[PDB]
């Protein structure tokens, strides 16, 4: 199997269960909610909702934030397949996953990333899919910063012949002339600011409206 692409819950070596308890939440809100708009994925979809832009672009939405810090695809394909797309219909679900899949290749990833996509595409048949290209990271040029173009090639590739799959590259340029990001933009080099989030969060909103 390709273990971007085989689904298993986060296992719990720490003691707390909170990853669970995340879990258990969403799966609580998806029962009780009607949203319009579902995110899922990792952190850079956790710490949208942690606002302040959450609030004015998707709150009016109607959406859920599924997001788990340090989630890889598997862990999401797990998710929406145990409890978080139950009880709900909606026009469109956003996936942002890909860049913790360490130790898979790009295409395993890519691999990942599709299983998704075709998971939503049977449960949630009715809604759009959005898949954001995963983000460049590192203070200075790396493996990773390859590794996620590579992945980004290569599901805009798969999401191409797709009516209602929709690729998009929310990078509004980070990655600067001389190689470098700005801790301005990436905190610790991975992690949005508020500044990061701003054309990040406005891309996102932008192509929601046209669908929506």
């Amino acid at each position: 199997e390709n273990p971007a692409s085989k689904p298993t819950p986060v296992q719990d070596v720490q003691g707390d269960g909170r990853w669970m308890s995340l879990h258990h939440r969403f799966v609580a809100d998806s029962k009780d909610k009607e949203p319009e708009v579902v995110f899922i994925g990792d952190s850079l979809v956790q710490l949208m909702h942690q606002s302040e832009i959450w609030r004015e672009l998707f709150s009016p939405l109607h959406a859920l934030n599924f997001g788990i810090g340090g989630d890889s695809t598997q862990h999401v394909l797990w998710r929406l397949e145990n409890g978080e797309l139950e009880h709900i219909r909606p026009k469109i679900v956003v996936v942002w996953v890909g860049t913790n899949n360490h130790g898979h290749t790009a295409e395993q990833v890519t691999g990942g990333i599709k299983a998704i996509v075709q998971l939503v595409n049977e449960r949630q048949p009715q809604a759009r899919v959005v898949v954001l290209g995963l983000l460049p990271r590192g203070q200075h040029p790396n493996p990773l910063r390859e590794k996620n173009r590579r992945v980004n090639e290569l599901v805009r590739a798969a999401l191409a012949g797709h009516p209602r799959a929709h690729f998009l590259d929310a990078d509004p340029g980070f990655v600067h002339s001389d190689g470098t990001i700005s801790h301005h933009d990436m905190y610790d080099y991975l992690h949005l600011s508020r500044l990061g989030y701003t054309p990040v969060c406005r891309a996102l909103h932008s192509l929601l409206l046209r669908l929506l």
